């Protein structure tokens, strides 16, 4: 008999919905999100794997919409590093356990749990390297996103309401700690008080540019593109004025 | 002088906006989307690279929302193949030229254009293998998506209004031509007239399942997960009834 097999299965999820602050209308989405493959007891939904897939795309689109909107207005080279370091099944996974995803994880695997656990313990100790990683726990951070979306009528903002909070901090500590895109570093630096020459091309076919400043004189950049010539000019500048 | 440098730069884009059926309020988004790095003439926007990045995520989220909603309700193994074959900078690129993206591409590179061209010609001939690929032309199929979105106040549906049309056909020809997920192959096949045993586990620890049918008798599947045991049961079934 179904309708009750289920309550059986979601007993406890009460806290989890509390912890993450969201409340599932179809609880079956919750459960599935969390049903691994080895959990041969659940016969009423698919494992979460199909919601893992979906969820990726979402977190992607999102962490990306994010990084790209950052007023730090990153260079595109650092954007793909940042994208790459932030979407990352190992990060996803370290969030899940920061968030207890592993307390409601449904599977059959002692094997897997000593892992999952040796893994959980590492994370927290660290929090006042060589430690292997429970793939699945990035995998469910994904799935849930899928789950929640599918719950809210496919709402991106909703999923974001929930998940921002969780990465917001990580995302932020990554970015402060990068290459200050040097034009922006210093359009910011000296606002309307630094000026950029038209672009002018060169004998070995590169673009060159030149920056003047407030009685701090003028610096001269070169590179194979404008964007680059520009920052190279900025970079030599940025240097002086320290 | 700026305001006119620009009209200079977008002369022609009239057709392109026509061809794809969309009309840019800020034309500068259009232009940028299309400004390569080697195009040292444009000094009023960034090259499109930052909009390439953004655009990826979008097409991703989208082609994905797509594949996952497909009533064929694919297995998750085929979903990542399909995702992988459809998002693919080489496909993106073959759409761009199917769509003339290359007529409005701004760059400096004869070098690149013999490529771009030897490339364009190949595609069309084919249309009533060893041919190398202009990365940039997937790259701008992406960017535009970025562009358009950024134009429409960040509207996903809008970008989709435009881009669906372009992949809709490709997407569709890929899917018809895959592994028919065998449960679905035949919940479809024989609707309410095929039944699935509870799951029952085994001596070497796998899940097993059994399917009965309309006086077409009963077939028996095994695999390390339920989902799998199921289709394996389905598969042996599917076989008989041909």
């Amino acid at each position: 008999d179904a309708e009750k097999t289920l309550n059986h299965l979601i007993s406890g999820f009460e806290t989890f919905e509390k912890k993450i602050n969201y409340r599932f209308k179809n609880k079956a989405y919750l459960l599935q999100a969390f049903t691994h493959a080895s959990y041969h007891y659940n016969t009423i939904t698919d494992c979460y794997q199909r919601l893992e897939f979906l969820g990726d795309a979402i977190l992607d689109y999102l962490i990306t919409k994010h990084l790209y909107e950052d007023p730090r207005q990153h260079s595109p080279g650092v954007l793909t590093d940042l994208r790459s370091a932030l979407v990352n099944n190992t990060i996803f996974a370290s969030l899940a356990v920061k968030y207890d995803y592993h307390k409601y994880f449904k599977a059959v695997s002692p094997e897997l749990f000593h892992v999952i656990d040796d893994f959980v313990k590492f994370q927290l100790e660290k929090n006042e390297e060589d430690i292997e990683v429970p793939k699945a726990m990035g995998d469910i951070f994904e799935s849930l996103a899928g789950a929640i979306y599918m719950d809210s009528g496919m709402s991106l903002e909703v999923v974001w309401q929930v998940y921002y909070p969780m990465m917001q901090p990580l995302i932020e500590k990554f970015s402060a700690n990068v290459p200050r895109s040097p034009v922006r570093e210093l359009l910011e630096m000296e606002p309307e008080t630094a000026k950029f020459s038209p672009a002018e091309r060169t004998y070995d076919g590169k673009v060159r540019v030149t920056v003047e400043v407030v009685g701090k004189g003028k610096f001269k950049g070169v590179g194979r593109s404008y964007r680059i010539a520009k920052s190279a000019a900025a970079r030599r500048a940025l240097r002086s004025l320290k």
